[PDB]
DNA sequence: TTGACTCTCTTAAGAGAGTCA
DNA sequence: TTGACTCTCTTAAGAGAGTCA
């Protein structure tokens, strides 16, 4: 098995490569009518992506390193968390984009949490709009708002009460 | 089926049958430290479910009627909305449980909205905790809260900024 | 050892359609 | 005509593993 030192070396090589990705400045809603700035380190749209990186899906990538003749591979956003527990409350931990930008690999924009917690950030009012996430959101979720409901609750007769 | 009269007849027969499902009272969080009461009309756990109803999945059912000698079938929660547009902004409209209770077929607990709007209600603070859904929530979403994040944003080196 | 592709899978909110009696 | 089963599919947040040079 890879030692702690070997895992730290994988995290360090990943950070060194991602740190050279193009850094894109994005202005974002924070909630409460305020605007903030996030700096995303974005993997390229097409090959080559960077040393160790390869695309396994339209918005999916993996990081690969060969150590003592053995090939090791990880989901490209999971590398910052290789020294962390990989499950919690019986649920698998997932890399969760606080910036809601899949191509971003900035580890300061990632957290490590259940898929439900991950998804829920899409609708969060944001750090200045009432976020209650213990690991605070960096921005209002892209899907926050009144929604676009086509039809609400209704009945034709009198068979039901709420 | 095709005619508005036929569609209204389907909705009316569906409402009559669902109106005879057992009414189960559920006390629910509203947000803001308040609690409310919902009356769900719950499809039975096992056959027979009611005239026109059949189970296609552990928590999935379909309603079927024979019109003009042809069988017409719908997802069991979609029937109240048969006169509504079936898409919005190019997204499929879905039956969305305001009570977060799949077996419930009370149309006063259903709305018709994109799958994203639908999902997002799981994390809503609720009608007394800050819900901004234009078609208002009936309860705080079951997944609202601080979450259980295992690890937050972090870097080992000095290559990244937020 | 490395790059650039290939494939299928998970989850939890939701769907459509066929086989028998 | 009605009932009671069977199967796979959609979406958008996420995954693992194979092939070839
Ligand atoms: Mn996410
Ligand atoms: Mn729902
Ligand atoms: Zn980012
Ligand atoms: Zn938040
Ligand atoms: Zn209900
Ligand atoms: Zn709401």
């Amino acid at each position: 098995a890879l030692t702690n030192a070997q895992i730290l070396a994988v995290i360090d090589s990943w950070e060194e490569t991602v740190g050279q990705f193009p850094v894109i400045t994005h202005h974002v809603p924070l909630g409460g009518g305020l605007q903030g700035t996030l700096h995303c380190y974005e993997i390229p749209l097409a090959a080559p992506y960077g040393v160790g990186f390869a695309k396994n899906g339209p918005t999916r990538w993996q990081y690969k390193r060969t150590i003592n003749q053995v090939v090791h591979r990880w989901g490209s956003h999971t590398v910052p968390f290789l020294l962390e527990p990989d499950n919690i409350n019986g649920k698998t931990c997932t890399a969760s984009h606080l910036c809601h930008n899949t191509r971003c690999h900035n580890p300061l924009h990632l957290c490590w949490e259940s898929l439900d917690d991950n998804k829920g950030r899409n609708w969060c009012p944001g750090p200045n709009g009432g976020c209650v996430h213990a690991v605070v959101c960096l921005r209002q979720g892209p899907l926050y708002g009144p929604g676009a409901t086509v039809a609400g609750p209704q009945q034709r007769g009198s068979h039901f009460v709420v």
